[PDB]
């Protein structure tokens, strides 16, 4: 049904590296070519796979994976559940970046206006 | 004194990139290819990176600080800036986290089927 150029309605910009990668399929040639709805379908769940922070390799994997099984729905949400925990690690890791940040800045005296800085200083060494 | 690829002793690969942008200073002696505070300044780049500073953010913090009779202020300042970008990520993902919490419970009791309400979802 579609041009690509169209199908960049999924807010993909022109992408041969999803088929030349097997996620997105290969289009049908129409007079001539050259066209893609199953696909416009595989290409949002694709691009929102990725605003919910699943990595190209982990869509990949997934897509593999809930494309060969009969229980499809059951992997799904497995994936998912793993995504979650994902997730929350990051979560963490920004977290402890944040207490550095915190403790570093507690390293400040009371009068700030010198040229020595404790976070500076702490970060040179 | 310092040398090149031994400055690469601050954990980063051959940068010209820096000096090229101004963050980084640089000398020529027998005609080496020197760089010590350059050492320290380098330090500094790379910590602020691991702490979640952007290149940019680092370019203009560097132009302030470096001007600034109080850079322990400036860098104060600086460093709550940070830290609450680094809070409105967090929350960015947890709010991803919560409709991830939300897609996986739409899914039913028996799951051995062809039928995703996830992908589903996602799809239209
Ligand atoms: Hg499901
Ligand atoms: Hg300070």
């Amino acid at each position: 049904f579609r041009i690509g150029e169209l199908a960049d309605k999924c807010g993909v910009n022109k992408e041969t590296i999803r088929y030349y990668e097997r996620l997105g399929l290969i289009p049908e040639p129409e007079e001539k070519g050259y066209r893609m709805q199953q696909t416009v379908d595989r290409l949002h769940f694709i691009k929102r796979m990725q605003e919910l922070g699943f990595t190209l390799n982990e869509i990949d994997k997934l897509l593999g994976v809930v494309d060969r099984d009969e229980a499809k729905c059951r992997d799904m949400y497995d994936f998912t559940i793993l995504k979650i925990e994902d997730i929350q690690r990051k979560i963490e890791d920004l977290k402890r970046i944040e207490r550095m940040l915190m403790d570093l800045k507690e390293r400040c005296p009371e009068n700030k206006d010198i040229y020595e800085c404790p976070i500076i200083e702490t970060l040179m060494k």
